[PDB]
């Protein structure tokens, strides 16, 4: 096109056009304040609609790239803000813009961000509602830099509803604020699962990568032809490998290209794309990146007859391994949307394995005439850890079930961080709580996507704190290998109780006022704390203590004078403990 600008605002919209300009500029100027960026959009916006006014108006020829460094070398006090950054406007284009993503900060020193009241919040909002959102939009991208930005703008467009349908409410909070933990973690986990996709292109590599996605994406649009998929998975590969380059732009043609392809090819991929294919350039790739897996052709054979029978299963393999196994991928993954991604792989790199062996054999046939017998085996164990789970979740309350994984754990690897413990038992606790609610033939899949990134969130704090060597083998191993290795890990026995302390076991009146959450963060600290003095506690000797703290604060918050009865009442229950525990 002419102009740069003038294609973008026209397919985007005035509306969203500024969105993304404001996400941008955040991203990169974070230390700048709101209104300072405020005036870079409508510096830009103004610019722009010059450009669409006249193709041919001045600068309106000018790349993005380069527009948007010279606006960025456009800020008086760049050189003593951001320092080093303010050294890129010292080069030519081409390098510039490269130097800009290297000058960028992943982690800053701003302070967290506090949900306000929700009447001042529904004020504020009912007040000057652009701002409102803007603003905290300025503030969510500032604090992740590398946030793919629509998406970022696709939870702006989300956390505005959350307010138009409940600031106009009866009782607001009860319909906003479990609205905004659920846009807050959501978000959480959004920005982990692309940090994590980026680390595990460059650690794992290329291939891995590859081997992921065909099993995603036949897992996905099953009656594809295996070319068309390859074809997929290239393209794919292509777009996450720019996108983790950094460069906002790039990575979004790539996308939109990419989205463009699939459109126009829908016959040959999904008949699910008919809505997503229908909606505006900015939605396509996101939608279609959320469709749901196609049905797949029921007649289908069985592996068996290109897999382990028929003659030249050798030879096939051996001329192009890869493509080879690809095909198995492929031809396992369309017939199990069931399946965890990475049990599939699981699978597959059983399979290669014996193939690798049976290949340099005298009778091949008879050499893995056993293959599919093994994978049973691997099939079944995280089915068993679900039914098990979710039978457990059904019959505990997600709390009463995030205390049994709390004790579960901090009997696992009492080294951790009580904190930390917690948060993972309550974010891994969750995770049934979404995941149980769908039945067998969505289930394994969810859990692989939502522990992934509690996970790689923990092996991340253990990274920066470590703390076990069990969990670093765990957290350093291949992704195969990761969640089965932490089911592997047994009760903790060269562990030695933390001595007493009757200060951490010591609770005051003013649990009983006190949030649900508060009250709940604050049951789990002490149960933890608990089980890391006394571990050698059965769920027996255990399950009881919790209870004489059941009422021991019914005992002290239904009470006229608490205070003292949490003094003279708690010697009773930690003296209680103090020999039931052994
Ligand atoms: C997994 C995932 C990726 N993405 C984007 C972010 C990634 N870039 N970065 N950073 C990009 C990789 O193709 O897709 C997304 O918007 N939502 C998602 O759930
Ligand atoms: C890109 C997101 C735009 C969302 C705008 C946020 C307005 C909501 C107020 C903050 C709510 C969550 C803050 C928090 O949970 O700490
Ligand atoms: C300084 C000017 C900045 C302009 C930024 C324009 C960003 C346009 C993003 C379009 C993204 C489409 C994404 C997609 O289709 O998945
Ligand atoms: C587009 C080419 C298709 C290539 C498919 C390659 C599949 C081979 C990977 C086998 C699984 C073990 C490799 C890994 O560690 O992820
Ligand atoms: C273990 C100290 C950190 C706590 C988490 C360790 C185990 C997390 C693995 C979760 C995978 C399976 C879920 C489960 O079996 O309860
Ligand atoms: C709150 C209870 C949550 C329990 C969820 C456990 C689900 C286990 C998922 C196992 C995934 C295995 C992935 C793989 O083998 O490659
Ligand atoms: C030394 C003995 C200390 C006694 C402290 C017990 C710790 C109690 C944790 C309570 C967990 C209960 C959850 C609930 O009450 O619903
Ligand atoms: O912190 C949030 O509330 C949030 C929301 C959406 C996306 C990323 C986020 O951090
Ligand atoms: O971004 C896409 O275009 C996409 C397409 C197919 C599957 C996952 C995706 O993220």
């Amino acid at each position: 096109h002419k102009s740069e600008v003038a294609h973008r605002f026209k397919d985007l919209g005035e509306e969203n056009f500024k969105a993304l300009v404001l996400i941008a500029f955040a991203q990169y100027l974070q230390q700048c304040p709101f209104e300072d960026h405020v005036k870079l959009v409508n510096e830009v916006t103004e610019f722009a609609k010059t450009c669409v006014a006249d193709e041919s108006a001045e600068n309106c020829d000018k790349s993005l790239h380069t527009l948007f460094g010279d606006k960025l070398c456009t800020v008086a006090t760049l050189r003593e803000t951001y320092g080093e950054m303010a050294d890129c406007c010292a080069k030519q284009e081409p390098e510039r813009n490269e130097c800009f993503l290297q000058h960028k900060d992943d982690n800053p020193n701003l302070p967290r961000l506090v949900r306000p009241e929700v009447d001042v919040m529904c004020t504020a909002f009912h007040d000057n509602e652009e701002t409102f959102l803007k603003k905290y939009l300025y503030e969510i991208a500032r604090r992740h830099p590398y946030f793919y930005a629509p998406e970022l703008l696709f939870f702006a467009k989300r956390y505005k509803a959350a307010f138009t349908e409940c600031c106009q409410a009866a009782d607001k909070a009860a319909c906003l604020l479990p609205k905004l933990d659920e846009l807050r973690d959501e978000g959480k986990a959004s920005s982990a699962k692309q940090r994590l996709k980026c680390a595990s292109l460059q650690k794992f590599g290329e291939r891995a990568f590859k081997a992921w996605a065909v099993a995603r994406l036949s897992q996905r649009f099953p009656k594809a032809e295996f070319a068309e998929v390859s074809k997929l998975v290239t393209d794919l590969t292509k777009v996450h490998t720019e996108c983790c380059h950094g460069d906002l732009l790039e990575c979004a043609d790539d996308r939109a290209d990419l989205a463009k392809y699939i459109c126009e090819n829908q016959d040959s991929i999904s008949s699910k794309l008919k809505e997503c294919c229908e909606k505006p350039l900015l939605e396509k790739s996101h939608c279609i990146a959320e469709v749901e897996n196609d049905e797949m052709p029921a007649d289908l054979p069985s592996l068996a007859a290109d897999f382990v029978e028929s003659k030249d299963v050798c030879k096939n393999y051996a001329e192009a391994k890869d493509v080879f196994l690809g095909m198995f991928l492929y031809e396992y993954a369309r017939r199990h949307p069931d399946y965890s991604v990475v049990l599939l792989l699981r699978l597959a790199k059983t399979y290669e394995t014996t193939l690798e062996k049976c290949c340099a054999a005298a009778d091949p046939h008879e050499c893995y005439a056993k293959v599919f017998d093994e994978f049973k085996p691997l099939v079944e164990e995280p089915q068993n850890l679900i039914k098990q789970n979710c039978e457990l979740f059904e019959q505990l309350g997600e709390y009463k079930f995030q205390n049994a994984l709390l004790v579960r754990y901090t009997k696992k690897v009492p080294q951790v961080s009580t904190p930390t413990l917690v948060e993972v038992s309550r974010n891994l606790g969750k995770v049934g709580s979404k995941c149980c609610k769908h039945p067998e033939a969505k289930r394994m899949p969810c859990a692989e996507d939502y522990l992934s990134v509690v996970l790689n969130q923990l092996c991340v704090l253990h990274e920066k704190t470590p703390v076990s060597d069990r969990v670093t083998k765990c957290c350093t191993e291949s992704l195969v290998n990761r969640r089965p290795c932490f089911s592997a890990l047994e009760v903790d026995e060269t562990y030695v109780p933390k001595e007493f302390n009757a200060e951490t076991f010591t609770f005051h009146a003013d649990i009983c006022t006190l949030s649900e959450k508060e009250r709940q963060i604050k049951k789990q600290t002490a149960l933890v704390e608990l089980v890391k003095h006394k571990p050698k506690a059965t769920k027996e000797q255990l399950k009881a203590v919790m209870d004489d703290f059941a009422a021991f604060v019914e005992k002290c918050c239904k009470a006229d004078d608490k205070e003292t009865c949490f003094a003279e009442e708690g010697k009773k229950l930690v003296a209680a403990s103090q020999a039931a525990l052994g």
